[PDB]
């Protein structure tokens, strides 16, 4: 399948080469997996998620989006005009407040949350976890995201907007995830990523076009922006067979455009995310 015209982080993640403009994927889209999306929630109404999104978790007064982030990153996941896997399953878990805060104590319990709710539904294909989200660093935070990958769920997050080490950074800085940073358009590293040893893979994360609320679309920039371009990656990868929820980071290094982005600082990967898509 090809989408013209496509925004440019999805055209990239199909292509060897910086300035296409189509999105070139498998039909399949992701069918059959499910991800969650832990965040400010999802306007689960928004018409390009045509039915696919819902909130199953709040841990504020409502389980609507107020500000927009949360269904940003979703988009960039499996809205069928801006997301990676078209035809995934999404599912909201509000840990953040309308202003895009919340405590790790919330944080937290809504990543052993997922570790659970994943028994009660139908999801043969996967399930990823998407963390837009981070502060500094905590081992007790990371010691949740840590359980959660070894669940059996696809842990993608955020490495961070401090154009720093991203060691000092939670949940960042846990290995056993994949922590994403961010590139723009030139293939350059966002001016604002996190780097460091912990890096796993870089994704689009400078100018990203998404849904947003009151069904809108807006274009936004940070390492929130990538980490759902890795995360609908995982899905699908999974639904094609390609890799399983334990390994699929380790894939996706693996099978990456090697050595493409500049200003990449020693000790820093230089891997960018590529769905090695052939018609
Ligand atoms: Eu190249
Ligand atoms: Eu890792």
């Amino acid at each position: 399948a090809a989408q013209t015209n496509a925004p440019w982080g999805l055209a990239r993640i199909s292509s060897t080469s910086p300035g296409t403009s189509t999105y070139y994927y498998d039909e399949s889209a992701g069918q059959g997996s499910c991800v969650y999306v832990i965040d400010t929630g999802i306007e689960a109404s928004h018409p390009e998620f045509e039915g696919r999104a819902q909130m199953v978790k709040t841990y504020y007064y409502s389980s609507r989006d107020g500000n927009g982030h949360g269904t940003h990153c979703a988009g960039t996941v499996g809205s069928r005009t801006y997301g990676v896997a078209k035809k995934t399953q999404l599912f909201g878990v509000k840990v953040l407040d309308d202003n895009g805060s919340g405590q790790y104590s919330t944080i937290i319990a809504g990543m052993d949350f997922v570790a659970s709710d994943k028994n009660n539904r139908n999801c043969p294909k996967g399930v990823v976890a998407s963390l837009s989200l981070g502060g500094g660093y905590s081992s007790s935070v990371n010691s949740a995201a840590a359980r959660l990958q070894s669940s059996g769920v696809m842990v993608a997050v955020a490495a961070g907007n401090n154009n720093a080490d991203a060691r000092n950074y939670s949940p960042a800085s846990e290995p056993s995830v994949c922590t994403v940073g961010a590139s723009d358009r030139y293939d350059r590293r966002s001016s604002f990523s996190n780097y460091g040893s912990v890096l796993d893979i870089f994704g689009p994360g400078t100018d990203i076009l998404s849904t947003w609320i009151g069904g809108s679309t807006r274009s936004i920039s940070g390492t929130s922006m990538a980490t759902p371009h890795v995360a609908g990656l995982a899905a699908y990868l999974m639904t094609l067979g390609k890799t399983t929820a334990a390994s699929a980071c380790r894939y996706i290094a693996d099978t990456a455009n090697k050595g493409d982005l500049s200003n990449i600082p020693f000790g820093t990967v230089n891997l960018l995310a590529y769905n090695n898509y052939q018609a």
